């Protein structure tokens, strides 16, 4: 405990509203400001861009920007002792990116500061199914007795499991949904809700978020989780 | 248009009856389903007090929901309640469960993840038993398993009392709900609000669309009601 200290160790972000922004990458800054300042865990999704629910030659075009922004990360997360991990589905995706997602969690594990998650073809409710269906074979295996299945169990099994809980969600774009993002790791967060477009997104702005959640943490406490 | 929601969720949180005045809108508007959840580990004596107050007034809105056609659902863990509680919820779901206009649940001993890791050990349960390959377990699957599957996905789910925070209520069914959060405590809540909070989400329904179940469930209702 500590009178001074309520930063968050885990922040997710739901990042959203380009497609309403008329008019240099917003990400970096932010991620490299996570690091900088202790935040042990920075969990985001591209609303936009990971919607692959779109004309295959779209999804084309999305698999093959993700695989070089990627590329071009590993570096940037080097410098930073930041390590870059991906959660979703794998087992559709092109071997490429398989292997790719796994070149860049290998190359940037060693010496990490804070953890980057990127949502690749994932959904929250996905996640809990993918989570389930681990349970049961544990439990085909007899590893796992089923009547024993608890909440305490089953956390083992979620995406993330081994980071802190979730404690701040943030959302940018002006729409007050989690939209199937984190479902179970985010079910105590403080949910900070902005009509600033993504492309628009400040350090600033980021920073403000910290100390909203700081003023709640002071008013409602911290919670069971 | 106007958006209204198929399934109202509310936290009542607050740090004359409140929710009759909220039921009787979702009748009259057309809700379908309005799922509640009392926001708050104390003294035997006044979990106690609690227990008969929640049996009280079971007792109390079994001929309202008669009155407007509404059948009466609990969602949570039955397994430590006692036995006269389970006996009068099982009796008011019997006695409404005719009732199609709206369905109104009242989540005792209830959690999100408590929801889901049950869910969980049935599907282990029926592996167990050799009934299910665990390789067959997927969203479609599971979800069969989660409370309330047999009802329209949570559409608004309003939290009253100033916290920004789900707090662990329906984790899987408000996935795509619109959050509607108030400073307003929950003694002090009134159908004005809440007919505020119907109007904010029309108008988040067409600034940021429907969702896809929600689309689907219009087609649905519009091909059944000709």
């Amino acid at each position: 405990d500590s009178e001074e200290y309520h930063l968050p160790q885990h922040v997710a972000i739901i990042m959203d509203g380009n497609n309403r922004f008329a008019k240099k990458n917003v990400l970096d800054p932010i991620v490299e400001h996570c690091v900088k300042t202790g935040v042990r865990a920075l969990t985001v999704f591209a609303f936009s861009s990971e919607n692959w629910n779109r004309p295959q030659y779209e999804v084309d075009l999305l698999m093959k920007l993700l695989e070089e922004t990627i590329h071009e990360q590993i570096p940037r997360m080097k410098k930073f002792n930041i390590a870059l991990r991906f959660i979703g589905d794998r087992s559709r995706l092109p071997s490429h990116l398989v292997a790719l997602m796994e070149d860049a969690e290998q190359q940037t594990a060693h010496h990490e500061a804070m953890t980057l998650t990127i949502a690749v073809s994932y959904g929250g409710m996905w996640d809990i199914a993918n989570a389930a269906k681990q349970v049961a074979q544990a439990v085909s295996r007899g590893e796992i007795d089923a009547d024993q299945i608890n909440v305490d169990l089953f956390a083992k099994y979620v995406s993330l499991n081994d980071l802190p809980a979730v404690d701040l969600l943030i959302r940018t774009g002006g729409d007050f949904r989690i939209s199937n993002f984190l479902l179970w790791q985010a079910a105590y967060a403080e949910l900070y809700f902005t009509d600033t477009l993504w492309p628009e997104f400040t350090v600033e702005e980021f920073d403000h978020a910290l100390n909203v959640f700081s003023g709640r943490e002071r008013r409602f406490g911290k919670t069971s989780e």
